[PDB]
């Protein structure tokens, strides 16, 4: 029997728990556990430094991924790309961290077309622009509060090929770019997007981060203007793929973890 969970602050409202648990019971493993854990950025590495041998790995939510991207001592290429990991895994000797949001947006997406828009600079939009490069995006306008961090994001953009380029919030072409974008994916809080939804509501696809509570007022507009909406609930879904099989060794039950999405 092994261990497994998620951290963060707030925990409470982790469907991790359930998507796991259904990918370990799928699995044949039906003795694994899968827990939440209240910890913020400073006590991430009091709680996994703290872990016995039977843990496996862990999922880290906000706001400590920046935190398990420094605590481990191997990272992937992609999470260093990104700047952080929402994923430990054990090894024999410490821990990899991973970054998987990036599967949550591509997946989540399953086929993206040339032009996309990018809500906000920081949590998992430098994971959406990587996915969105992943699925064959060539062009990304980064929309975002803050132009420095906005500034980071348009180079890593620009780092992993895609024509990428900032947009004030209030300059005056959130118009022009949402006529050009095929693909909006916003990572900001529903209470900040609300006032934004008319001027978006045309996008032909929206990938909203938020799930809970939902719909978001962004997610209403776009879905009755006819607008393919998906919400933050199918990227948890694609993001905890490739968590299971760095956990279990084995491939992700799909369905079984859809079945238990559409529970949610
Ligand atoms: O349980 C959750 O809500 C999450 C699990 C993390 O792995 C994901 O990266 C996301 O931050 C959320």
């Amino acid at each position: 029997p092994k261990k497994a969970g998620v951290l963060g602050s707030p925990i409470a409202h982790s469907r991790s728990p359930q998507l796991h648990l259904a990918a370990y019971r799928a699995l044949g493993l039906h003795d694994w556990t899968y827990e939440r854990i209240e910890c913020g950025a400073a006590e991430l590495p009091v709680v996994v430094g703290g872990f016995g041998p039977e843990w496996v790995g862990v999922s880290v939510t906000m706001p400590g991924k920046f935190a398990a991207l420094r605590f481990a001592d191997e990272r992937t290429a992609r999470a260093d790309l990104v700047g952080s990991a929402n994923t430990l895994v054990r090894t024999p000797h410490g821990w990899r961290a991973d970054n998987t949001d990036i599967d949550g947006v591509a997946g989540a997406l399953g086929a993206a077309a040339g032009h996309a828009l990018v809500l906000g600079s920081g949590g998992t939009a430098p994971a959406a622009v990587v996915g969105l490069a992943e699925l064959g995006v060539t062009d990304i306008t980064v929309v975002a509060r803050n132009s420095d961090k906005a500034a980071r994001l348009v180079d890593l953009g620009t780092r992993v090929g895609v024509a990428t380029r900032f947009c004030a919030f209030d300059s005056g072409g959130l118009a022009d770019a949402v006529a050009a974008a095929e693909v909006l994916v916003s990572t900001i809080p529903a209470e900040v997007a609300a006032g934004y939804a008319g001027t978006l509501a045309a996008i032909p696809v929206l990938l909203d981060a938020i799930y809970d509570p939902w719909p978001t007022p962004l997610a209403a507009a776009v879905g009755s203007a006819g607008g393919r909406v998906i919400s933050g609930l199918q990227m948890l879904l694609h993001q905890a793929f490739a968590q299971v099989e760095q956990f279990t060794g084995l491939p992700a039950p799909r369905e079984a973890m859809t079945c238990a999405l559409a529970a949610l």
